[PDB]
């Protein structure tokens, strides 16, 4: 089947969120700070290898074709549940189980990320399943697949 618009935008969106200087293409220093911010520490030559395995052309950046493709692949490490529960942490800052508008938009500034008050609420909203106006444990596992 085809794209709707709106999953070419949230494509666009999660590209942003590693395209930080927004020139289009990912890098090993843009990869590891947003690494750093969800509560891992890469060392360089392991974010070189990251990337690499996602690099078709291999001019050692991450390009929007080639970062969906590794969506296309539903790739996973052996540490996936470990990592996805350690930045589910971060974001919950006040340790009551569920992410707010609020606690989205501390690690987003934190991040140096500049999002309106609508691209926050959107976010959530993607991730509500149940409809409660935050993110749960279940709702931000489920969001990876
Ligand atoms: Cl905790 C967690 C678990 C899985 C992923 C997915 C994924 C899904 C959607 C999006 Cl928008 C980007 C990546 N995934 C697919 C491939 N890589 C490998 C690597 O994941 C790095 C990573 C590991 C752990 C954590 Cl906590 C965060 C990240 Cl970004 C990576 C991610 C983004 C880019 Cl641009 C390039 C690479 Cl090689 C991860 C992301 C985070
Ligand atoms: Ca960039
Ligand atoms: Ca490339
Ligand atoms: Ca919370
Ligand atoms: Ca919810």
């Amino acid at each position: 089947d085809q794209l709707t618009e709106e999953q070419i935008a949230e494509f666009k969106e999660a590209f942003s969120l590693f395209d930080k200087d927004g020139d289009g293409t990912i890098t090993t220093k843009e990869l590891g700070t947003v690494m750093r911010s969800l509560g891992q520490n890469p060392t360089e030559a392991e974010l070189q290898d990251m990337i690499n395995e996602v690099d078709a052309d291999g001019n050692g950046t991450i390009d929007f074709p080639e970062f969906l493709t590794m969506m296309a692949r539903k790739m996973k490490d052996t540490d996936s549940e470990e990592e996805i529960r350690e930045a589910f942490r971060v974001f919950d800052k006040d340790g009551n189980g569920y992410i707010s508008a609020a606690e989205l938009r501390h690690v987003m500034t934190n991040l140096g990320e500049k999002l309106t008050d609508e691209e926050v609420d959107e976010m959530i909203r993607e991730a509500d399943i149940d409809g409660d106006g935050q993110v749960n444990y279940e709702e931000f596992v489920q969001m990876m697949t």
